[PDB]
């Protein structure tokens, strides 16, 4: 039907896991939830009364200073939170740092925080909560007295995901100070924006970071961004080389190495309000500037806990691997204020999977004993591309738990990843989310609590009220089938609460569209039993004549026919109504692709086009089939479809900054095979 | 608690313009305009703001947002010269001033940035200066280096901001007032002493409710302006009517139209109005 | 349509380049502007709000002595700069010799500021920037000490371009005085002129210099010119041939060379008012007399640091190459007052391509690695004619960016330098500017910032808001097509602020005709999507009854069948309305041009006027066509076209100083041709 080739999938359900519980939790394992109808009635009191269900995990999960009195401001049409006037736990005071460190540092001294596996295998180490605790200290003092941070100001962070970089995040929350935290791969002149938007006056920084085997040089970028900015007064700079050939300026580079050794091994933290920014991020669409998101201390973590809790189901004794940069909201969430605030070990792994051989991220699994992985869908597609033969020799037994986030999943992907790394016995929890959301929106819960679509998140995470809307105009859609865009009713506890000094840019963006609800942005269905699949960006959907047309399901559709690596789908400007559906197409092995072209390219185009004819229909089929040897990604995992697109329709040149990819050089072939 | 409930109710200078403000509009106001002081004009804790505004539903917005975020305010009538206005400036070590570009009283103008901007070529202190443009399009000068537009400095900040904590003897208000003697004299006093007051005697000597409209007949730079208009029905949860004009204009009428037009049912004013009323005579009634 | 020939054109866009990078940026390099939309904003920026856009730049980009108060003074009716009363970063004070060398000198003290390639090929050498700073105090000494100069006095430069020459004028500038460079190859009657205009009391000069292998007497022509000038008191002369056989007279006669060695190796800049000049062009249309044009020091120094960031897109690791003399107004800003205030290496060649042999330009590139090379559009023609045998031997692999300056590039040149030098990789910048603009007026951008038609610039540079005006009367074209002069509305930081000693021509000149908006003095078109064609000067537009005629457009048409090296389309006086068309052509190979004329160069006519008649139209084509050896060209780049009209209308005794052309010479045959 209306994505009835999408849709029409068997339901998996979920199977009980004992077999893979280690000793640690072995004697006394028990889900958080422990069935769909728990979810279903603990869900409906999250919507009906926030100020019970929220009202009572944040005095549980959180320790606060001092205690809050109002659970939220109401909404004066509805007894639900506001969208304009979003707040939680009003007049109490957390600090953040506490509540990660501290808390468990005090108590479980002698327990592994976080586990650091470097880009060279055989360098890594491990840190535990006391450590951590003396580490954040003398870096809040480094702060405080010879950078002269204070409550409220802005620290940027340049730094490759490294454990000081997780130190000094933490040791800016427990002095009152805002973080921003910046891709290490960008170029100078995204840097120069994002440092003087967000108003930073101190940048910490590395001078040489080593990722894939290769030299990125953090502190010339840098050096480079600030001789535009008046701002900054001084540089702090971690040698994690210690012998290259970098300048160094006394008046103000600080040696991160030298100075902390001035500073004692216990700091007290500053008292924060319940909402007080924590951090920014400045993500970008490469389009304005860039967007510093703000996100408020008492929501965020609320959101970071209940998520650790009941989508992952974690333990205190497991360990969490996050397979995503730092500069990413996942790096945030689950890196450093996930894990840590629970009290999880939290894996961090510097490099990529690329180097030295595909196999990396599974001997890492094993040899830590990782038992929750979540992974971008890109790394899972080119470790699927990389073939089975790199995982022969690895059992990942250890595991309880799969996931991915950043892109749709086509049921392809999800099969093999099910079958091969999850052995048909773990679940895969495909996570719906934004960087303004701070959490799931829509995800599948772990343990037994759902059964689950290849391919769809499921329901509603807890206190927020996902609907489908008309995508036209007013009225929601309440029905058995529904195609329209996602929105959400109501605010919850870690909603961005703005855009670094622009409010208006975030009320136009997100509330003023379909005025009400928030606007998600991305398209959506709503299926038979309530599943809720996502259509992909309302942004790029094509349209055609027939009908309205959902690259999701186009892209699932062409990775079938197992020569396809990978996919994107691209409206292109025809003379048809509408547009013409274009499609750049991966394929799997390089020799099967470089061949006589007549003589067999041209029947791969015609198996691609004739599939998507037959499972989705002729207005989706293709007709502008490019076969190229790659497709340009992001760091934060996504195909960058905007450049294919920009490509595609002869504006090659106005791509804006190509260091927003994880892959920059790709476009010069881009351009030739379009062209060609 | 009761976000839609009337805490402000004005009436301009022209009888055909006014409006009300309820409780929840009031909240967004003042927490826009505290991350203004906060941010842009760099005020912080325990420093002074000079407010020279004709008394306007902004006015009163500014004064509590300043006291949100701990500051002192210190407000001067609008219609002092330039002088006197130096004075106070210097004497409480104001750094942040919050004017108007041009009032209406009386159907007059009232060029209240000029004079600002002649008091403060004296002053060495002042870094900025936050202008309402009251009127959209006068021919009034504007620079940019540290004049900033209220109304278009607010839309950049959230509809939400916390409250600083104050100790209950800290500083809320300066009032320069004077005799013409001397140097105008600051007087000093203290948050919980002052507002503990200003409720007893809300309670007490007038005897409202909660569903009162209480009219003061009185400029917000006197003391039953902060007492009556700002930090009396507001503590309270009654109703302030706010008139920025005078009975003189159109007609003497004026002060009967706007009591019973919005029923007010507590009546404040000083007897010299009521002596101007008086020789007006009774046929005005 | 009118032009329609001319502007029918593809848009060519630009492709990344990552692969000429060189080791020295290849981890860092990134574009200073990302894309057409970010030269979009800026562009409106800088013309809404100059207080912000420039104020900011002047600061970051230049090291005052003293700040400013005022970025400029307004005119009453506007916000924007007035030209009449045109000033910038008033009050403040800034050195220009200091941001030149000692800024960077002190710095990055082994680092090659000058490299320099001689006459004969086997001699060069270069100079860091420590090195220069050395040079250039002794010469500010011996200035102060000997020559007697004082600040605001009046510094004649006759030199050819040598490393003395370009250590010279930096000297003068450290001390205060104004400098002022004539032509080494002007005659004596002209140099006097420019002597006396410019009321020098010190010459520099050399005793004798070779270009092309041929000598020139330069101390003997300026001991001419002195002859009847009261003024000069000093001459100072740098034996650059150590041993021949010319006069030297002690009064007053200073060894360069001896008199150095006499004072010490660091001395002090003076500081100069931002508005001071820093210098005088001696231009010349050979009418009037020489104008002394003057720039002022802080608007011609940020002029000059712009373009190099955003037209150029340099970098401190480049090798700049300017194929061009110091007389010339691309010499002060490409040679001496670019690369060194940017921190670019400056590539100096004395010679020309013709000695030996051309592939002198080409062998300078790979030895070098230059990366940029601006050229005249004149020395381009040359090389082609040359042929492709001469860059057999050559990858040029190094160049990332390629440009033109001087006169219009017809699109057949264009494309030939594109192929065969730019390898269609390379953009060419096509570059738009005069004299008293000191910067560029029109220009493509390089990076990837603008698509590029073949033969147009394309957008305003930053600041500048040109117009395309009604040629004859009053009000501009606003419209999708527009044909007309081209005017700029408000002044920028680098306009000439007038003309030495004679303030009354400067305002009679440019301000007052059309009032209101400079005039530029050049023809122009506004195409549609905003490209700006220059339709060639004002002053040269053919009155044919049926439409005014652009010799830009004519040239273009006539250059197209291969046979034709090079061309100038020239007004001439007939028995029709308004004037006839008149043609030079030079034929591409003298073999087939010596030949029995009957029998064929009336066929080489014929074609030549179809051409034109079938694809620009009747009234353009030529009626007389004349086959000449080559034309008289200037060293300043252009074809000196108004003596071709001189000598074509009769009066070809009247052509005043032969001694402005490259070539004199040529005279003697262009009469013999156009006489039969
Ligand atoms: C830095 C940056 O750009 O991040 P962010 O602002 O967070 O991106 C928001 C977009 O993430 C996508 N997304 C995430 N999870 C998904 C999922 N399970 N299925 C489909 N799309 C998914 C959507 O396209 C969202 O519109
Ligand atoms: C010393 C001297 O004579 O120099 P200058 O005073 O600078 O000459 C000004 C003239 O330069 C020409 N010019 C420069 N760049 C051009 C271009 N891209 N297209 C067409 N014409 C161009 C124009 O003809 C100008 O009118």
């Amino acid at each position: 039907h209306e994505y009835e080739h999408l849709t029409s999938v068997k339901i998996v359900p979920q199977r009980p896991i004992s077999d893979r519980l280690q000793p640690a939790i072995a004697t006394h394992y028990s889900p958080h939830l422990d069935g769909l109808q728990d979810y279903q009635r603990l869900h409906k009191e999250s919507i009906e009364d926030p100020a019970k269900f929220f009202g009572s995990k944040a005095t549980q999960f959180l320790n606060w200073s001092k205690p809050f009195d109002k659970v939220f401001i109401p909404d004066s049409k509805t007894g639900r939170p506001s969208f304009q006037n979003n707040a939680w736990f009003l007049n109490g005071q957390l600090n953040a740092c506490y509540n990660c460190v501290d808390r468990h540092a005090l108590k479980t001294p002698n327990k592994k925080a976080i586990i650091f596996e470097g880009d060279e295998p055989g360098q890594g180490y491990s840190i535990t909560y006391k450590e951590l605790l003396e580490e954040v200290c003398q870096v809040a003092q480094v702060l405080t007295y010879s950078m002269g941070v204070r409550k409220g100001d802005t620290v940027a962070v340049y730094m490759p995901m490294v454990p000081e970089a997780i130190i000094t995040l933490l040791a800016i929350s427990r002095i009152g100070a805002i973080h921003s935290v910046v891709f290490a791969g960008f170029s100078s002149n995204s840097l120069r924006d994002r440092i003087n938007d967000g108003d930073s006056k101190v940048v910490i920084t590395t001078d040489e970071s080593n990722r894939g085997g290769k030299v990125i040089e953090t502190k010339r970028i840098v050096d480079d961004a600030l001789r535009e900015t008046p701002g900054v007064r001084h540089v702090l700079v971690y040698r994690k080389t210690n012998n290259p050939s970098v300048a160094f300026h006394a008046p103000r580079d600080l040696d991160w190495a030298t100075e902390k050794k001035k500073y004692k091994t216990y700091y007290p933290c500053t008292p924060v309000d319940s909402e007080d920014p924590l951090f920014l991020l400045y993500t970008s669409g490469s389009t304005g500037a860039p967007k510093g998101v703000q996100h408020s201390t008492a929501g965020y973590l609320l959101g970071a806990l209940l998520t650790m809790r009941y989508t992952f189901d974690t333990h205190q004794e497991d360990v969490f691997f996050t397979a995503g940069d730092i500069g990413w909201i996942t790096g945030h969430t689950y890196v450093v204020y996930g894990p840590l605030l629970y009290g999880c070990a939290t894996l961090v792994f510097e490099g990529t999977p690329a180097y030295p051989n595909y196999s990396r991220y599974w001997d890492i699994i094993d040899e830590h004993k990782v038992t929750q992985f979540y992974v971008a869908p890109t790394a899972l597609r080119l470790l699927k591309r990389a073939g089975d033969s790199y995982i022969e020799n690895h059992s990942l037994k250890s595991l309880r738990c799969l996931g991915s986030v950043g892109e749709p999943i086509a049921a392809e992907v999800w099969e093999w990843y099910s079958e091969k790394i999850g052995k048909n016995e773990i679940p895969i929890v495909d996570t719906y989310w934004q960087t303004e959301s701070g959490s799931h929106l829509v995800t599948p819960l772990a343990g037994g609590v759902t059964p689950m679509k290849p391919g769809s998140a499921s329901f509603p995470f807890f206190g927020i009220d996902a609907v489908v809307l008309d995508p036209n105009t007013g009225e929601e859609l309440n029905t058995s089938h529904a195609e329209g865009v996602l929105a959400v009713k109501a605010a919850w506890p870690s909603f961005a609460r703005t855009i670094w000094k622009n409010h208006d840019r975030y009320l136009d963006t997100y509330l003023n569209p379909y005025p009400g609800y928030y606007f998600t942005g991305d398209g959506a269905a709503k299926d038979k039993d309530g599943y809720i699949w996502i259509l992909g960006r309302v942004d790029d959907v094509v349209n055609v004549s027939g009908h309205r047309l959902s690259t999701a399901e186009i892209e699932a559709a062409i990775i079938e026919d197992p020569i396809v690596a990978e996919c994107a789908v691209v409206g292109f400007n025809d003379d048809l109504t509408g547009q013409a559906v274009a499609a750049f197409v991966v394929l799997k092995n390089k020799s099967n692709w470089s061949t006589a072209t007549d003589d067999e390219l041209q029947d791969i185009k015609k198996h691609l086009v004739f599939t998507v004819r037959k499972d989705i229909g002729p207005f989706a089929a293709p007709k502008l089939i490019i076969l190229v040897d790659d497709l340009p990604k992001t760091r934060s995992g996504k195909i960058m479809r905007r450049i294919l697109r920009k490509i595609l329709a002869g504006e090659s040149d106005q791509l804006g900054d190509v260091s927003t990819l994880s892959n920059p050089g790709i476009v010069r072939h881009l351009i030739d095979s379009v062209k060609l």
